[PDB]
């Protein structure tokens, strides 16, 4: 029950919370990696060198791959920065994007110190 075992307790609340039914509407495109060849973006892996996605990060939480909050946050917003990167700011995905870093941010600041 140290400092960053509470961190990462912390961490994994908001992953839950992120996975959640509350925030399906504008999560469901970060559920899972990103299809480049399904959705027809043959470009996807040129412009995108570290894909992220919740699922990844779900598998790095359970794996024990995270050792502190700061390393799981990076991962967190290196999905939603490829999702800016990729897509144009008027697409809807990039509009779900910021709503759900809205929610990752605001609670990612109520850190347990
Ligand atoms: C992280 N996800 C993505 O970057 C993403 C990109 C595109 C896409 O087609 N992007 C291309 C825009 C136009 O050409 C370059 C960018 C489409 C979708 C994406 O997530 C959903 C699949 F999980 C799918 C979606 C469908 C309808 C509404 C919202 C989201």
């Amino acid at each position: 029950m140290g400092k960053l075992s509470e961190q990462l307790k912390h961490c994994n609340g908001i992953l839950k919370e992120l996975l959640s039914k509350k925030h399906a509407a504008y999560a469901w495109p970060f559920y899972k990696p990103v299809d480049a060849s399904a959705l027809g973006l043959h470009d996807y892996h040129d412009i995108i060198k570290h894909p992220m996605d919740l699922s990844t990060v779900k598998r790095k939480m359970e794996n024990r791959d995270y050792r502190d909050a700061q390393e799981f946050a990076a991962d967190v917003r290196l999905m939603f920065s490829n999702c800016y990167k990729y897509n144009p700011p008027d697409h809807d995905v990039v509009a779900m994007a910021r709503k759900l870093q809205d929610v990752f941010e605001f609670r990612y600041a109520k850190m347990p110190d």
